């Protein structure tokens, strides 16, 4: 019942509350020592083996330093150790729901599996919070150090996931856990807004350091001149005017991590593979939840105890495996452990304003086996042996400007806050904030296969009016 | 069949030549992405999740690289690319037989387990680098580059093994890989005469980076100073007079992270944990081998193909199962999960030399436990409930000094080595070599017992001659 | 006559070649040890304070590794240690001609204090180059080592400087030092065709350390993947397709340095108020040259021998003075001890494709006091109070897109290069590549002078069909 | 008037009150901004180009850090934000007297010019900080933030040196600045019990920034586990008993980069030549202090006016001069400038417990040119050809262990502290705590001279029973 001390190689040494440490020594948080942070990305960069664990550890210290220099600058707020306690809950806590291998589980497999649910890690996320507090005792700890656990645990929850109830914008305080006099505390774990956040500095310093590429983001500068002021009637954090550039870098920092590790397009086409393998697993895999009633890998979302044995574990669990009724996923990972993956063919970008929708990928394989090329190739492939990728790179508010979404102060006036336009930053930068990228590749790895892949590409590209290959001068002369 | 390149947040981007690409892509490789370097010190270092697969590329990347610098500042020593692939080859599979958890497994489980039959991880490195060899067809590919296989294998295995064939030192070379004028090629990978090479450096490199300390051993300067001399009929690597220092800081920087990491008492605790419920779970667990056969963790290692199988994985293989012969196993592992691990006691040091041999640690417990205090308490403890842990630190070889055996050149004579004493270098450097520890923990962790295990503790330890325990005034006052 | 080590902060340890060190032990490369990489920017950041000593080293080590990688893994291009020397030279001895405090002296000063003569600092480069090599007896030494001093010089001078002796471009050769079949080796130290070379590598690696700002680009990756193709009957250093937008993100880099450290508004500022020092304290300095005779701070470019005592000593020459002639520039420096510094009033930009163009600088001032504000203050401030700066920001190469001068292989066909255009990479670029910036300055301290320094701003900002100032309803409401 | 944010690149940004950016926007201060921390190792290593400004910025940064965590985590001990101030003052103003290269002016050079006084730059200090304090004005603004100057100035002189007012230890308290119920307040910018404070940490990471040496030390975890406990009625700073072994590692870095690099070979004789320069152009060279009065080199440390002047500068003064009365030490400095520096002869080591006091240096030349070899040598050397150097290497308390002074405390009693002996720690710790080395160096730097310097040097060292020359069967067999 003692403060604690934990060593960090990207931040420092870490004081830990004795609460945040009940919480942690559970089985739930545990269970996410064995999760990549990553997925598939460790199968291209060879450093990059962290998991979800140091990263909640991590999110948590730094929700816990914002508050704190924002209540020690400011002592006007009124804030007090019951909110710290809750803030840094919410951060230790808001990647509870991830699945096997992160992101590939609720990108790839669940919208495959399932496609009739809805379903994001952040509502794992609090469904596994509402399983920890009630499977370990937690209540009777929380009272114990001065939280209100029927109004904070409300509050928690809405930290980690939107208001919730549904809104409507009558001019009207969606959330319940705090009155709107401290709406400041809901844009710091996640920020709905402009998606300015402590998670952000957290993933930026820890991927840069695993990978082998240096980070460009300062976000102790970005504490230091942080600031509160009232909007509108509405409590929000500001920076200064001075900052402005600094925020453009930041973004454009998150693009191109974006643009150099997540989507990678070996490691792309590798997670695909592994949620093909599972999803030929699926029906043969059992797992034990509440009850001794069994799930299947899709349906284990509906239970949080069996949900609790769904790790990265499973994919040993079918290399390994013997039962003759498992062999086609053992195959593709057998494949996947040589070297033998789909081969990339080619890439194209939209012309115009048009986008692809979510729901009209399927169909994109029956089209680029449709074409009917020009020059005639020997071989005829069918539309099984084709994948399309779909890419949707953004500054994360699909088209709009975040920057358009915060609030500046002068030196002068501490105390009021001002919008900035881009024209008054620089003529250097971005004119457009989403774009979409579609690879293609092909299954079958014959020399003599991806010569006509590669004419099947070009003319689905030609005739699609999507712009033309890069190397038209190249690969296809 | 071409160089291909990959990214390291240690040596940086790194070549490969296409055999060594095809030696790394087969699953007797591919299976050290499954076991930790540290073992269970991934559990008090939050950081520490790095694997095998990293290391051993960083070692064979830093054997390549000093071989190539010592053939291209002297041309006479006539080294050719096959000695440069087979330096390469050997670094890449030096640590191809670790088993779960690295040195958890040949340290503290085979020993228990089997206890009579000699067995180390390089001689298993040896048996799945041959296995590696003929499973996959890499003959054809050897011969296609220029080796010899019939020769190269054999100077492989002894590169990563001693000389083989026992000793008889009666004026006798007993490598066969490689003839006498070639000898210092034996140095490299692993030093037999004085410790010093190039997996030193890379896990060094390594663990500071993981574990968020930082080193002050600089390789590269070793490599600009280093040279090939003749001293007594033998060609072996020497070093400039003016770095003997700097070796000395080297063994320094080891001991210290032996005494900050690899033996911390958490750690050390945690692995005995996990060792036990390994020899529980043992006598159930079923692995699949050459043949059909079934086999058991303790007589994994007597078949390669059942060995490849073997990894982390296990744990939680333990931790999710259902059948009740495996309760006592998983009431181990999830006692470790709540962090209810055993209480560390006391520790102390033998003074008058007389270290503690291998064969009479299992009798400690009872001396411990049979020991009457002169207070008396009424609690009892049986022998049961002791855990006893020796720990042996030196400098790599015994209590000799491993300075006594480097050569030294000179600037205006560099083609002549020479030997330095300890008093000619400083009077501020140790004056022994090795040392041994005593641990004591209980498996009780009641605040009752907690008080009467020290009481044995200083009454035993008091009997056997040793120190008086260090700050026991506090408690044991 | 051996090959020298030497311990660099940014680099490891480098090797230097006899010639190289007699070349740098010389008073005329000692200079560089008293002059700053970044002027008056130590003024502001504390930590800059290192010299052009070692950029020199740096930039030299970093020719000599490209070259020797180009020249290894192209056998056929015929590269020798002759020329390897000559470029380490020419890139070792690029900025001999740098004056105190560097890019002032020939951005600020002398184009204030001699406005007829048009000067850069390569050529002072090269005239201090020559009179090294005739000072100090290095011809004989150069042939020793198998150089060839009449075209070895003629080869290095080219390198630092353009094709000399003005070119006429109807198909023709300009160079002299070498043949057009070795023509890439004029791309390494100083590129002209675009801005990439080891220069910009070396200082973005050093300022980034010493500033405390963290670098994003990472050149080895770039010499990895570099190689030299036949483009348009010229032999050139093409770049790996898949590294488009790695070059893009390395010029927004530079731009980031740009517009944080040298371009600050404080150190902008301190700057001038030391080249106003500078321009008073004239007329009262004298330095000895050749012949005992005598030169001024703006004419002791005229003669080498009197241009190597000029450095940052000056200023502090001038603080210490007791000369009752050098009492305004002391006044000003003293100023400068105190931070009394000039006010800063406000930035503008050009809003249309209009410029300001060189000879417009003198009248600003002008035009800003005589615009009549709507407003009556009694203060009336004159032209003589007012600082105008004009900043010109670009990607180097005047609103031209510099990657549309490079040259890319595909690694199917490796000795055919191809253009990549700005669409084919992604819609989030740069639409434009230069602007202006304009920012003003008050000599008047007191707050009465500021309030009308300021309504003059903002009247001549609205007369002269400007953007608006930021703050337009903050600090002018 | 308002809190300032500066960028540092040891640490990250920091913060200042506006009583400190007063005091360092003054002359006094501003002159550390001309002294480089390391003098002439920035000869010997090229990135060693910083000054003491920064390194006074990062001492006061610490202190205050330190004092702050002290009392937050403890809040009986009483500590005010006036303590605060005065203790950041302290902190920032302790090197003030600091001389022209550092410690090569009060180490070397004032001890020759002047050896009938006893000066430090500690003295210097107090005297600079008096000046600086009378001169601009600033005790009104101490008044303004509430301190009492009276007592402050007091307290601040007691933290930079002593207890002043010479000791009498009979049962008393030395100190007026503060009571004795405080005394851990003096023990934090300077500790004068066992030597652990934040300049150590301060320079031991700065100078392994700048050198290319990475640090072994975390003085962040140190700061996490302070006290403050009461031993024998008096307060002082704890330590935790498990950061013994930690502690003994620092003192090891200390040492090891005295052997590195303050006592380098080549950067010793360097500054051996500039003070040989400066006692040359003594007598020469005039300082204006106050009433008008001049002064030369030796005597400005009678004159805080003109001693303000005293930087580095001089050395560039003295090279550029024309006077023909200065061309001794022109010729020198020249010398310098083409590595025609004095030959290194040889080294050796007190064999026995005998040590060479300070006042029998003078003679050791003589003593040296008086041996006579047996071996027939051609030339006879005088002994003002000769030059040694004597260098003491301990751990800052005169062969006294460090370790031996520090307090600890344990988990269990916090608040009663204890002592631990170098046989609870480890056998592996040095035996002796300080030494001594003798280094010869000839000035005439002919082959025969050299020749014979060695064959005197080693017929010494055979004489004055010291141990034989490392290399004595290479260069002298
Ligand atoms: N010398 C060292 N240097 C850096 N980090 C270290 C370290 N030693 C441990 N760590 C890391 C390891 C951990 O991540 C963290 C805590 O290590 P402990 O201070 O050993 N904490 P514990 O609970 O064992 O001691 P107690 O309960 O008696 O107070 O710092
Ligand atoms: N911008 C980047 N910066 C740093 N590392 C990168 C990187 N991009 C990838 N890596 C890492 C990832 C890898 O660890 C390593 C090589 O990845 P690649 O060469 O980019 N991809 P592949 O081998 O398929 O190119 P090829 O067409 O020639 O087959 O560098
Ligand atoms: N332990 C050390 N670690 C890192 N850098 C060091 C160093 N010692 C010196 N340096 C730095 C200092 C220099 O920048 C560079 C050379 O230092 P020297 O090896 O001492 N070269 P010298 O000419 O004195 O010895 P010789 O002529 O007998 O061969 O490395
Ligand atoms: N983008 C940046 N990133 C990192 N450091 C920076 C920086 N910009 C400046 N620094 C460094 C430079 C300095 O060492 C320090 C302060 O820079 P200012 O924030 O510019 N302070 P000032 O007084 O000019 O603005 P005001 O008075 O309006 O508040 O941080
Ligand atoms: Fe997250
Ligand atoms: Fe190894
Ligand atoms: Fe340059
Ligand atoms: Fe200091
Ligand atoms: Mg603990
Ligand atoms: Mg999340
Ligand atoms: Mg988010
Ligand atoms: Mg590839
Ligand atoms: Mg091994
Ligand atoms: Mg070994
Ligand atoms: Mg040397
Ligand atoms: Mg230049
Ligand atoms: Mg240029
Ligand atoms: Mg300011
Ligand atoms: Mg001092
Ligand atoms: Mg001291």
């Amino acid at each position: 019942d003692t403060m604690k001390v934990i060593n960090d190689p990207i931040h420092g040494h870490i004081e830990l509350h004795p609460l945040l440490v009940r919480i942690i020594d559970t089985p739930q948080f545990q269970r996410l020592r064995y999760i990549k942070q990553l997925g598939g990305g460790y199968y291209v960069f060879p450093g990059a083996s962290h998991n979800r664990f140091e990263h909640s550890l991590g999110v948590g210290y730094l929700a816990g330093c914002l508050v704190h220099a924002l209540g020690e600058k400011q002592p006007e707020l009124q804030i007090s150790e019951r909110d710290v306690l809750c803030v840094q809950i919410a951060g230790l806590c808001h990647d509870l729901g991830h699945g096997p291998f992160s992101h590939m589980f609720d990108g790839r497999f669940i919208p495959l599996a399932r496609p009739e649910v809805k379903w994001t890690h952040e509502q794992g996320s609090v469904m596994m919070f509402e399983h920890l507090i009630n499977s370990n005792g937690i209540k009777p700890v929380m009272e114990q150090y001065g939280l209100i656990p029927e109004e904070d645990i409300c509050f928690i929850k809405e930290q980690i996931v939107g208001p919730l109830e549904s809104p409507v914008e009558d001019s009207l305080w969606p959330y319940k856990g705090r009155p709107e006099n401290k709406s400041f505390l809901y844009e710091i774990v996640s920020n709905k807004r402009n998606g300015i956040d402590v998670d952000k500095w957290d993933y930026f310093a820890r991927d840069c350091h695993h990978l082998g590429i240096q980070n460009n983001f300062d976000y102790k500068r970005f504490i230091k001149f942080a600031r509160v002021c009232e909007v509108d009637n509405e409590l929000r954090i500001c920076a200064r005017d001075k900052e402005v550039g600094n925020l453009y870098d930041m973004f454009h920092t998150r693009n191109s991590l974006h643009r150099r590790a997540y989507q990678h397009k070996v490691g792309n086409i590798i997670d695909t593979m592994i949620t093909d393998a599972f999803l030929k697993a699926d029906d043969y895999i059992e797992i034990t939840g509440a009850g001794g009633k069994k799930y299947r890998i899709s349906t284990a979302i509906d239970d949080m105890e069996a949900y609790t044995k769904l790790t990265d574990n499973i994919f040993l669990e079918i290399l390994y495996s013997t039962d003759p009724k498992l062999k086609d996923a053992r195959e593709i990972l057998k494949q996947i452990e040589y070297r033998n993956l789909f081969k990339y063919v080619g890439e194209t970008q939209p012309t115009g304003q048009i986008k692809i929708k979510r729901e009209d990928y399927e169909s994109l394989p029956k089209e680029v086996a449709s074409a009917k090329p020009k020059v005639l190739l020997d071989v005829k492939l069918k539309a099984e042996d084709f994948i399309v990728d779909v890419i949707n790179m953004d500054y994360g508010m699909q088209e709009k400007n975040p920057i358009d979404h915060v609030s500046f102060y002068c030196k002068t006036a501490p105390n009021r806050a001002i919008r900035i336009t881009k024209n008054q930053v620089s003529q250097l930068l971005p004119e457009k904030f989403a774009e979409q990228l579609i690879r293609v590749y092909c299954k079958k790895v014959d020399r003599k296969s991806l010569y006509a892949a590669r004419q099947y590409f070009v003319q689905w590209c030609a005739d699609r009016n999507f712009t033309k290959p890069q190397d038209g001068d190249v690969i296809a002369p």
